[PDB]
């Protein structure tokens, strides 16, 4: 069934998930030193690549292979178009390893083929808390919090074949290449996520949207007029009225963030995550990364209550193409990032949020129902999207967990 698949440190079935009581390795311990040295065989008319994603030259190589060639929707109407910016943001957080951003080029040429890249995380990926009871209700404690510590492990993302080397088996070799860097780093597992099914997800959450702009999305195809407008004498007009939002923020104190914030920010939302059984570990320096705003790229507010921060939300900016519309080019989608509230409730801190994106022009609010996700949806007017995100581990065996017990945001 899966010729690659079956033969990496993966579970294998929904069976094989099923019965996974503890996290921890799959595959044989194993050293550095056993991992060979020279990159993995390729045809000699192909040859690998380490772009440097800090060089504007090779950043717009990746930029273009990933705006033609890389995620579109079902119905070939979108296709994701990340920007420059957003690629040398997301591959290059601090201590990030060039090794790990691996490219195929065709020798000749030297036409860009292929790629995917790892950045380093530091990822909670111990027993989730209801195997941890069931594994108390057993005598068997121990086992259960072996991995309970950290872990620096490897985020996958941006895998892409060209449109013409589809179909080749040529994913696969990218992905023995990019396990050998990540292992010649003493690195031994990896977290990525997909919107196809593989072998085998720990947690499948759905996608939901919220429309800002109603009249351009209608327009575009991304959605439609629903059927019960149709008993409306202006059944756009409705629609919009719908949507509406307001022009300015409504909590008082919200600003941007800024450096100084980077202290208060990482407590509380690492005191947040903590209540998930996935997520992330954050310095300071990866606080100051992943949410300080970046024109065109991450949007970060804080509330803050005599001169303290009480709450903060972020969200990123994804365009994707639209593929052939007379009227509009791009979709301009705004991605829900991290947050915590400790003052007010979730709903009214990511009203703010609908606020701000809409005032700056963007058409769709997006996310996956992970962390507290799902306490927003009705109120703030989302709706489920198509198809679900799927989150995986490699080399890494975990219960099945609801995705809202996940709180890594994947970009
Ligand atoms: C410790 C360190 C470990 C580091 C690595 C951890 C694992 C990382 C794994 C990667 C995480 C990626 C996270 C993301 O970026 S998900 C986004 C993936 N990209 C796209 O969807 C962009 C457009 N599509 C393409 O570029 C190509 O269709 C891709 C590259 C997706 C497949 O190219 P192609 O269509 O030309 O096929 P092939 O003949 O070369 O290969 C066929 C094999 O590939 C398996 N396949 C198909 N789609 C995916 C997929 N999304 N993840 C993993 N495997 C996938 C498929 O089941 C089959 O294996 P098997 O079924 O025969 O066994
Ligand atoms: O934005 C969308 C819908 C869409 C699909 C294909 C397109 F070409 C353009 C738009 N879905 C969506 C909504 C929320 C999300 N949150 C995270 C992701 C994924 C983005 C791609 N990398 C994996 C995460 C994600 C995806
Ligand atoms: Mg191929």
């Amino acid at each position: 069934a899966h010729a690659f698949w079956s033969t990496q440190p993966v579970p294998q079935t929904e069976d094989e998930t099923e019965k996974i009581v503890f996290a921890g390795p799959m595959d044989e311990p194993k050293t550095v030193a056993d991992i060979p040295e020279e990159p993995y065989p390729i045809a000699s008319t192909f040859e690998w690549w380490t772009p440097n994603m800090e060089a504007a030259d090779d950043i717009h190589a990746i930029y273009e292979l990933l705006r033609d060639n890389y995620v579109e929707d079902d119905d070939s109407m979108f296709r994701f178009n990340y920007s420059e910016e957003f690629l040398q943001w997301a591959l290059c957080p601090p201590n990030y390893i060039p090794d790990w951003h691996v490219a195929v080029r065709r020798k000749a040429d030297k036409k860009l083929l292929a790629f995917i890249a790892g950045v380093p995380v530091t990822l909670r990926m111990g027993t989730p808390k209801y195997m941890k009871v069931k594994a108390q209700e057993k005598g068997e404690g121990e086992e259960a919090a072996k991995y309970d510590e950290p872990r620096h492990i490897c985020e996958i993302n941006f895998l892409c074949v060209h449109k013409q080397l589809r179909e080749k088996r040529l994913a696969p070799i990218l992905i023995k290449e990019a396990t050998r860097r990540v292992n010649r780093t003493n690195v031994w597992q990896a977290v990525y996520t997909a919107g196809v099914l593989l072998p085998t997800p720990y947690a499948s959450g759905q996608y939901f949207h919220r429309s800002l702009n109603p009249e351009k999305l209608v327009e575009i195809r991304f959605s439609g007029i629903p059927a019960q407008y149709q008993k409306f004498q202006n059944p756009m007009a409705m629609l919009k009225r719908n949507y509406q939002l307001p022009s300015a923020p409504k909590n008082s104190g919200l600003r941007e963030m800024k450096p100084s914030d980077v202290p208060q920010v990482r407590r509380i939302l690492m005191n947040y995550l903590d209540s998930f059984d996935v997520g992330p570990v954050f310095s300071d320096a990866e606080i100051s990364h992943y949410l300080l705003p970046r024109d065109g790229v991450v949007f970060t507010y804080v509330v803050e209550n005599d001169k303290k921060v009480t709450d903060f939300f972020s969200f990123y900016r994804i365009p994707s193409t639209v593929i052939g519309n007379s009227n509009y080019n791009l979709l301009n989608a705004a991605y829900v990032h991290y947050y915590a509230a400790t003052s007010i409730p979730l709903h009214q801190l990511i009203l703010d949020l609908l606020i701000v994106a809409h005032s700056r022009g963007f058409d769709v609010c997006n996310m996956v129902e992970i962390l507290d996700n799902r306490s927003f949806v009705e109120q703030l007017k989302f709706g489920a999207g198509d198809g679900h995100l799927r989150y995986y581990f490699y080399n890494w065996a975990y219960p099945k967990i609801k995705p809202s017990q996940v709180a890594l945001v994947m970009l």
